């Protein structure tokens, strides 16, 4: 019982990153009144409360929890140009700033970003060397929107690509699949590997949400990357049925065709049923099913090698239950935690008429993407 | 001076639901919140009023001093036992006498004031002191059953206000159009067997009450045909809402011929609300308010009273509320909604909208 | 009866000024963790809750509440150099900043600072023209630490000096007294008039608090201003007895000798018993006493002309009861408001031994200053 | 580098205790408006931020940090009557309550109180068995105002007395000294041992603060406890000089005469210079001095056996720097932490004239209490 083979990678400094004073994500000034209680959208508590519940549940006693270690600037330069890293560190040493679109940070945010990327790097490395069978990295700030030279949407470094390239330099790995179930499009991961065949990048996201107006079915890669990028925009208001169907008919077959040597999941929990930053209806049970599917795929394709890296998630109240369910599934253990909304959110799921239409939309995309 | 009344009182912001994480009670697995506590926080309503003041619009609004309803007003809807137990709990430490309707010490008096804002707004529209009105009621009312508070609602604000107007003025027909994203089960129950109020609810399918749709609940006895439930799919945007108003709500009002239109205006269908999955934004509420004003112009001499219900985004509710009041008053301000472009880009695609329109068209045929 | 002759000057935009993300007033960074919940020290709620209680009490029905109007850049230039105003406006048009010592502000803070100063200007003007007998201006951001060229300690413009100089240009008023009972030293007001006899500046403050380490008894002005500045540093831990003694034996006699044509109170409420930014023991009853004393002085010396301008106060929970008590005293009415801490904060007051010693310290200052 | 002999005892559940909605400590109601941001006075963050800074500082890598274990009902009954324990458990199983004066708690507060007391019990036990040389227990809820029959002032169980009596039953310890430097009077500790000679209870506190109006110099015990209780009320506005003089002239000589076999410090951090709940002027350097004096006393009198148990402290911004200073002193190490208020809070200290008068008051008390 005792110790599982699942690693959980976290460091206190990830909770010290601050985006500044916003009302939700709206900058103050003009017509947006400063907030009185919670400021910001990516608040530390939207990630800390997940860790706190994990500790209260007792699960941490059964997890491998290594000390966090930051990436180096050299690790960053495998993805980002030296000019971006210089200006980022320069602003961080002053009073912070925002070098992209909706990517604010405070004094010292550079070092925290290095630690966050280091949690992902260590999780992927420890899975590859067999120190653990699978892993969850509680990275904050997130990574999947960060382009090589432009931070975006709360993401300051390209966490997953940095971790993959660091692993390639130290281990060599023939093919990697990144499955992004954060509710927003993983435009950063897509851009980092768009012209390459050695990473299959898959994103399931709310149609048109972030980047705003973007769907992306027709963006399949270019050059050697043609056919190695898969975008699955789902309608707002999709629930577990739609997500499970997209995984069954698109994600899983795409992974079987590609035969990766490692599966990385970009795990945003912002598709949850009460998140302010999207319109989806997933709940804790949904994340159990999706995690189980990814574990099954990793078991069949790459000896169970599955690394899960946190991205978004904006409900302080409900994100902890979804994260708890993921880690429980990775570790193969249940706890005494009771999700208080388990039945309510099941009753909120769309009816059969809506689910049938959403499946038809998914089937149409599966024909376009897999044939 | 505009001819639009805005009814608000400071005490409505002093009602508190207690410590919850969102709406989850704290306990073994729900950690107490660190920043904002609760879901119906005072700021989800005060920030609307604050923006109205910053915009200058309050200088052109009629803003009477709030006056609470009396126990006699409450007893037209609620049994004396409920009102007694409510007052007794409020005089102690508060409590929760229903399902998800917590309140603190003194919450009874605040609920009387909240209902009084709705009573005054409706009365002032009926007597013509103002052409239309917005009542910033908190706590909300549209989930409150005659003997059971529910879903943040402690008294049946709109029904108390209608029955108070009837007791002085005698009104033959009133229509209540509820665009709060949750089903107005309280309004529905107060008038379910009556023809003198047409109750219409547009709500997210299955949301609150959880799993409830309600198309088939069309009234009973003398009220048969006088209740209309319009469940819309989660993820519906402006196109779907406007179509449901064009094809169901407005035709239903035309047939019924109300002497007064009351809108139960929750702002929780907004695109970033935590408590629903809809995609309305400030421009959507301008369109819907314009449609209700045009209906009131055609049917009842512009008599339109708008009573606040839900809305849970502290950041974004103010811009939606501002847009409604600007539309009621017929004046624009310098306020620019910073999310106008983004929330337009978020709207559903044509394929989704076409399917949602088919679903609305099917209900329109059934609902006559 | 019906309406009073007391004005209350407030504008919604004053609550929209933000100092940014700080833990209390500490900047976030390597060792100061970002706060969860309340960020900053000068939070909007430390002033808005005062107004909210005033509304709940019903007192606003009987107060004159004119619409707020800002001061102009021209009004500011009577005190501040154009270079400061230009750099302040420049930073405010971008993303905010901090041009001094512990004076952060956000985008648009310049226009809000103009409105805050405008509340003080209008309050003083309306008292002078007789529109109201007395007034309270809920200014935020505060003003009494702002030097002519350097903002400091949450103060971005010199509210009271700008208001006084505007009243001079408009009405030619000759002698004004400023009595500053904010718990911190009014170094800005002192600096603005240090060489001038047409304003008597008096500050009662916690010894060494803000500016840190400053006491100031011997700084009594210069030139024509010699004898027209009075600093009364009181020990940390002083309560109502000590404050009342300093007012009876120093403040009131100084006003009698100066013969002002207007009394302005710089009213910070941060000497209250639970404030985080000072160590004093005043409570709502204390502010009734001090306000009555200032009203008595104004009644004797300048026909009741008394304008009260808000400065500091950092207890969201308790500042409202102190502000309410001041405004009730100014209007000569009582309300149904019950201060829940009256019994406890009276029990917290220092014992006789300490009060005796504090009185001796006050007596020594009085012998020097008078 | 390597491990210190200092224990730090904390459990996640102590941060889940909630006092409910109060503005500061004022109950909400007709004239106290509900708070917007921070609710309550004893907020979880007033203790968690101390732990968070300890982790950031790297000091935790060199501290012994055992898993928290709660006390049992048997342990509580050594101090509290069965009727109180029964009623406390009953209210906790429902929806919480307040069984005393200013001691609210929420559902499940009973189990959390048992854990909080357990942190103190284990700290004292491990100091006594030699598992660590000294220890800090981050107890929350606090204990030192709790009377045997009546909770008070945020304290639900008598943490320190429960811990001492548990140590007596298991180890037979003969004499213990409790030195309470929380800014409020330790009326709970005083009551628990008032007629006993086997605990010397010393409290340094702001005169008249809490319980309100209480000074207490003349309350020196009864029966076998005569001369074994020492109250040192200091004036509001006292700073480091006054506190240090009180320790040099009263606390340290009292410990030398009593010859304890263990020293327990009831460590509230609410004498700090920005605390809302008192009027004192201590800062992080002051707590280094006071902790060093207690360590020197323990070194001379009881083989270094010193257990420090958290009580109050209500500045979220500043309490962490004071707690960090104490633990660094116990462990005998420095870190990279920079207290940002060192220069300002030194400038705030009282002038010579006040310090001389406060010293005279202290001298008069030493003449009554020790001679
Ligand atoms: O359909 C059942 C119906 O029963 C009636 O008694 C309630 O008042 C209605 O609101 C409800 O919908
Ligand atoms: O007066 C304003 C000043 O008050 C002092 O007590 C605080 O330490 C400073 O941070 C603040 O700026
Ligand atoms: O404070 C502890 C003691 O205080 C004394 O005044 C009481 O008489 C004692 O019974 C009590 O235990
Ligand atoms: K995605
Ligand atoms: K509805
Ligand atoms: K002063
Ligand atoms: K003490
Ligand atoms: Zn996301
Ligand atoms: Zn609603
Ligand atoms: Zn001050
Ligand atoms: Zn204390």
């Amino acid at each position: 019982g005792t110790m599982s083979n699942t690693g959980f990678y976290t460091h206190e400094s990830t909770f010290w990153h601050s985006t500044g004073v916003q009302a939700l994500y709206f900058p103050i000034g003009e017509w947006v009144q400063p907030p009185s209680g919670t400021y910001g959208a990516d608040t530390p508590e939207t990630k800390r409360r997940f860790l706190n519940l994990l500790r209260m549940s007792g699960l941490t006693d059964r997890l491998v929890m290594p000390a966090g270690e930051p990436v180096t600037v050299e690790d960053c330069l495998r993805i980002h140009p030296a000019d971006y890293i210089r200006r980022f560190k320069e602003a961080s040493d002053a009073g912070g700033g925002d070098l992209g679109m909706l990517a604010p940070f405070s004094k010292g945010g550079f070092e925290i970003a290095l630690m966050s990327a280091g949690l992902a790097r260590a999780a992927i490395d420890d899975v590859l060397t067999g120190k653990v069978r699978n892993a969850y990295a509680l990275s904050r700030p997130a990574g999947h929107h960060c382009l090589p030279d432009t931070p975006m949407g709360f993401c300051l470094l390209a966490n997953i690509p940095i971790a993959i390239e660091a692993a390639r330099a130290r281990h060599g790995i023939e093919r990697v699949a990144v499955v992004d179930w954060d509710v927003h499009h993983g435009n950063g991961t897509q851009a980092c590997y768009y012209d390459r065949s050695d990473v299959l990048t898959i994103s399931v996201h709310q149609d048109r949400c972030f980047p705003p107006g973007y769907s992306g079915v027709e963006e399949r890669g270019e050059g050697a990357g043609l056919g190695h990028n898969i975008n699955i925009p789902l309608p707002a208001g999709s629930g577990q049925d739609t997500y499970v169907h997209a995984f069954e008919t698109i994600v899983l077959p795409a992974l079987d065709r590609y035969r990766p040597d490692l599966i990385v999941v970009a795990s945003g929990l912002d598709a949850n049923a009460v998140d302010p930053l999207a319109r989806m209806l997933l709940f804790s049970e949904s994340y159990r099913v999706l995690t189980g599917m990814m574990m099954d795929a990793a078991d069949r394709l790459c000896e169970g090698r599955l690394a899960v890296v946190h991205e978004g998630g904006y409900s302080e109240a409900y994100v902890p239950f979804c994260g708890q369910a993921i880690v429980e599934t990775l570790a193969g253990v249940r706890t005494g935690v009771v999700d208080p909304e388990l039945e309510m959110f099941a009753l909120w799921q769309p009816g059969d008429r809506i689910n049938r239409f959403h499946r038809e939309l998914v089937d149409e995309m599966a024909a376009v993407l897999l044939g």
